[PDB]
């Protein structure tokens, strides 16, 4: 009905984008395949690459990680790394700037 209207569909396009990334980067990593999938999932709707992260990550908190990995067509060994991609975008501790 009206539940997960902007969340569940944000995992659907991420699934096929992760497949496309794994097929073009055969010698790559699960982190590169999620990283490229998050971009194409955002590009599909015209959003930022950050808003889609909150969506696939919310979905795993609401449905559980075991449901997210099935919906995205990924392994739990790949799903656990998506949290490290979120923290790698959060690299304010690794850099210096004026404030």
């Amino acid at each position: 009905g009206e539940e997960e209207k902007e969340i569940d569909k944000l995992v659907e396009l991420f699934a096929q984008a992760y497949e496309d990334a794994r097929e073009k980067k055969r010698n790559g990593t699960p982190e590169e395949w999620v990283r490229d999938a998050i971009e194409e999932a955002a590009r599909r709707v015209g959003r930022s690459r950050s808003r889609v992260v909150e969506a696939l990550r919310r979905y795993a908190e609401k449905h559980g990680k075991e449901e997210l990995l099935k919906r995205a067509g990924i392994t739990p060994e790949a799903l656990k790394v998506i949290e490290k991609i979120e923290k790698e975008e959060g690299s304010l501790e690794h850099h210096h700037h004026h404030h």
